[PDB]
């Protein structure tokens, strides 16, 4: 009855007496968070939080507000975690219900412009459910690297989205770098969702000052110029290499080590966390502000039409947010080229060779190493999907590892290293930020001889351990990684004729691991920084004087970088009716 | 024989003993300019310059270098101007000749991607000849406002290019704001031009450091990071509102009046001109650099393949330069919203009404005010055009003007005002920088009563006064405005069904005009700044507290702004075989 | 004086316009031009066999060329009251000497009213259909 209380709460409809809520307003999120803490403050056990919740609900607190508060609460409750009690599937959300007929998508010559074809990817249920849980995970308060994770996750989904775009030969995304820009294609949620919220017409923009028809109770006036100023100041700070503090001459100095965490952190206004590192000083919140969350707020404000509760729901579905995510990625690009890193600095004493990406089923009589397969099946319309449901045939990768260490590894003194696997569309291969992370795996050597390490798709450190539509996986009853990347989207869709990609594998020595952060932050723990080694520029390239060096030359240089290897493979697109 | 000497010189082919020249390298442009001055230094008359020229030529100076030098020389020679001796038509350029068969364009499903359809507009002979002369005009050393003109001309061609894009329902241009970007479509000059220079493949980029295969004699190493730093510093300066000087505490302070001239000037490294205003101080060239011209240099460097002379030729043809031009436009957007202007500040004491855009021929039995016509005819392949030659049926605009002045205007005391006409695609109408300038015209009133001012297309202050392919116009033997906007491109192409645009007309009091600058700078002389009033943000909007105000509301408010009027019209696209 | 190129525009790139490179090929056209001089001469027994084969063989090639660009197969002119829905304009250099026809042009049922009898004997559509029907039968 704990579990059905939770489902009952998450099902509660917003009614007309409920004080209006804006799940994309920083002011309202502050309130939501305090309410979440309120739930926590009612005691050590779940039934305590749920009692407080019921109480607040019959005091007519907004149910959407409660859903966000309860979601965070459950995610970070030690009682809930050990009792395996979880926030509900996204499928349980009120928007996944009507109010008789199941409305499909309008696929018409009039509606098939811009990046409309990518709707199958943006509406993917498991991407959306993953993203939905991610925010519950992220919004909880040990874990040090909020800013690093924020930037990396968003940059990594942009690289995948853009790569998916290239597969259909569609344009790359125009980042939302200029805030007076137009959204020239306009957007309409899939018809089943149009009941609960709307889109916006072609050539919508931010409001310069505010939406006149949007009540002040939903939305604090943040003029476009105010956001631009914050942006300009974060730009200036990154180039200058410091973020100004409240005290005149103690700026926080950016370093190779802290740049992404701080740039990401400030973008997301995590001044309480970041400040705990400034030895009695405070970051100047007036100068840098809260750009990410007020930015999202402006898209909500743009879309608001003639207050009514606004839910933080379905952001990945909307193309305007991908333009914002690529803007976020821009800050990452700036910082990354400003603080390069030595690609040899943490090399494992190992020689890599023979990297392969393959199907698991090698029975076909036309079979080859490096030729793998995706498919487009029917979307599940009841799960709010459109145009297709992407999937791929089971794949694996393997690589050959041979020790190089002065003392031969033994059963008494093993060599432990970490294999890091990335792929990139061949055209984008020389852009650091276009590399897509596919796996991270520990290898332990006990001999002088070469081993072949094999990794399945379904064991990937990057992947969400569920079947389609959040169906559980027996093998992964413990570490489900609900907010990881959907297994069905692990591979870019590819092309019918077979699209060329490059696989990259680096072996690092990561030293002895510190204990991983407590749940639910245990998935983002890396001695090297998330997305290493593509998360900063490489000093081998920034200091190149010949002009010949690129990512391509380095990762093809087995002689000079034996702890790196790379190989080409092709992804073939398929339709399964 | 002066005229045939000039044609003879401009025809001179680059041979293999000629020292290599890079018409897009700032170092080489410095040399070219000194050689141009050299020609000037040989005496007051044309035959003097041409003697020096011949001399230098037989001393084996590079002919492409000479063409640039001679071009500038002729353009700014008082002797040449009064003797109506001009730099040759672009058609005379060596690239307009082979080395038997006339090669047309490859129009194929493989080659019709991205913005390939816009080739007719980018390859337009008269746009290209106009642009070609413009640089000869611009590169001469009274004229104060180089930076203002630079930014305005480039922003104005971007607004037109982007609007032309919308007519075919193609995407807006992605600005070259991120210097590690890809050019995903690749480019090939029209087949006739491929002999003399090449394009670049899909997903070309800047070189991080330099082109390894490009000799140092053509190209100084300017790594991408160096350009980004300049960009970052110009960004920071605009937000801070000062450009740092060589002396610690005397920054040049930006003002509403000087912002565009300085921002534009610094982008184009016009430190000698700009410095003459800093009362004994110098702008810090190390901090802000020469971003525009080194930027163009990087596209040349990217396109250079396996030294050979590089000509500054055909930039408007190449889509990568439109991405750079829109980047230039970004600096204009930043400055413009930083220093708003009062839209009433220079109002003429007049009431405007009844703005109309019409065909000149009103004989058709389906004729209506506000329905005008463009056509796409055959390109002239021998003039290096592709896909089509745009043109439009003759149009005119008119507007009603009635005085408002306290003393009634009379023949003894006339009221003199200036009418400024702009149009904008209806979707882009609320973006200042999307407004396209169509005309500027003085009106003189001598009565209390309303007049109707009529302006023909062919009298437009904005237009190049030539027929197609640089054919002269009798009526305009004096002020040809060779570097103005081509008459055939004055109208956006429109849509078959008739595309909606908005016309805008403001009446200003400009005071008594100071004498216009000497030839050839007499076309860009405006008391208000080029592109007024859309060249800065409007204070009526930046200070709006209601959130209701837009460009659309203001220009529809006849009551509060009687000196502004606006009207909708439609442009219809047509094909003439 | 000026060399007019082709109008390649979104408005003009419909139907089988992309195949223009193949249909306008000089050497196909010069070959076809000589072929008729060859064919129209009066030993040679198999005019009808050659006529049908050459035309069937260029259709197989044209249709195959169509498939390469993923364009539709050709609708045969089997129904004489059919429409030509795309319309045609000769390449601009040739437009001087003869014209094309607009979208949805058709045969004239009876005759072109504006075409002088000195160029054109009246052969109504129905008369051609009858011949066709009889050859079918």
């Amino acid at each position: 009855r704990v579990s059905s209380d939770v489902r009952g709460i998450f099902a509660l409809p917003v009614q007309k007496d409920h004080k209006p809520y804006n799940g994309l307003s920083p002011e309202h999120l502050e309130t939501m968070k305090a309410v979440s803490l309120m739930l926590d403050a009612a005691g050590p056990k779940l039934e305590d939080g749920i009692s407080k919740a019921k109480e607040l609900l019959e005091e007519r607190i907004n149910p959407e507000l409660m859903r966000d508060a309860l979601g965070i609460y459950l995610t970070h409750s030690k009682d809930a975690q050990q009792r395996k009690i979880f926030p509900p599937p996204l499928k349980n959300h009120p928007f996944f219900s009507t109010k008789a007929n199941v409305a499909g998508e309008i696929c018409t010559a009039d509606t098939l412009h811009g990046h409309a074809l990518l709707s199958y990817w943006r509406d993917d249920y498991d991407l959306n459910d993953s993203h939905y849980y991610w925010h519950m995970v992220y919004r909880g308060a040990d874990f040090d690297r909020h800013g690093e994770v924020f930037l990396y996750v968003h940059s990594q989904m942009v690289a995948r989205y853009e790569t998916e775009s290239l597969c259909w030969s569609l344009p790359l995304v125009r980042p939302w770098n200029q805030y007076d820009d137009f959204l020239e294609n306009g957007y309409a949620p899939i018809s089943s969702l149009i009941e609960h919220y709307g889109g916006y017409p072609p050539f919508s923009t931010w409001y310069s000052i505010r939406n006149p028809d949007m009540p002040d109770t939903l939305n604090v006036t943040i003029p476009r110029a105010r956001l631009e100023e914050w942006r300009d100041n974060i730009y200036a700070a990154i180039r200058k290499g410091q973020f100004e503090t409240t005290s005149k001459d103690k700026p926080l100095v950016l370093t190779r080590d802290n740049c992404l965490n701080f740039v990401g952190g400030i973008l997301d206004a995590q001044y309480p966390s970041l400040n705990k590192l400034l030895g009695g000083c405070s970051l100047d919140e007036e100068r840098y502000g809260n750009l990410h969350n007020y930015g999202l707020g402006k898209f909500a404000e743009m879309a608001y039409r003639n207050g009514l509760t606004i839910s933080n729901f379905g952001a990945p579905r909307d193309p305007c947010f991908w333009r914002w995510y690529k803007h976020l990625q821009y800050y990452g690009r700036l910082a990354a080229t400003r603080y390069p890193q030595d690609i040899t600095a943490h090399r494992a004493e190992v020689v890599l060779s023979n990297l392969v990406v393959r199907l698991q089923d090698r029975s076909s009589p036309h079979y080859l190493d490096g030729h793998i397969t995706t498919f487009l099946g029917p979307p599940a319309v009841n799960f709010m999907e459109s145009k297709a449901k992407l999937g791929h045939e089971p794949y694996e990768w393997n690589v050959q590892v041979k020790s190089c260490r002065r003392s031969p590894p033994s059963k008494e003194n093993p060599q432990t290293l970490t294999l890091r696997l990335f792929i990139a569309a061949e055209d984008l291969m020389n852009d650091y930020h276009s590399w897509i992370e596919m796996d991270r795996a520990t290898v332990q050597l006990t001999d002088e001889s070469a081993i072949t390490k094999v990794r399945l798709d379904t064991d990937s450190s990057v992947a969400r351990k569920m079947g389609n539509y959040g169906e559980p996986d027996p093998r992964y009853a413990s570490a489900v990684f609900r907010h990881g990347w959907p297994q069905n989207l692990m591979l870019p869709v590819g092309k019918v004729e077979g699209m060329p990609f490059v696989a990259f594998c680096i072996a690092t020595d990561d030293g002895i691991p510190d204990p991983a952060p407590a749940p639910p932050f245990h998935h983002y723990h890396d001695p090297r920084g998330m997305g290493y080694p593509f998360n900063r520029a490489w000093t081998q390239l920034t200091e190149d004087s010949t002009g010949k060096a690129s990512i391509r030359t380095i990762i093809s240089n087995a002689e000079l970088y034996p702890f790196i290897t790379s190989t080409t493979f092709k992804i073939y697109r398929t339709t399964k009716f």
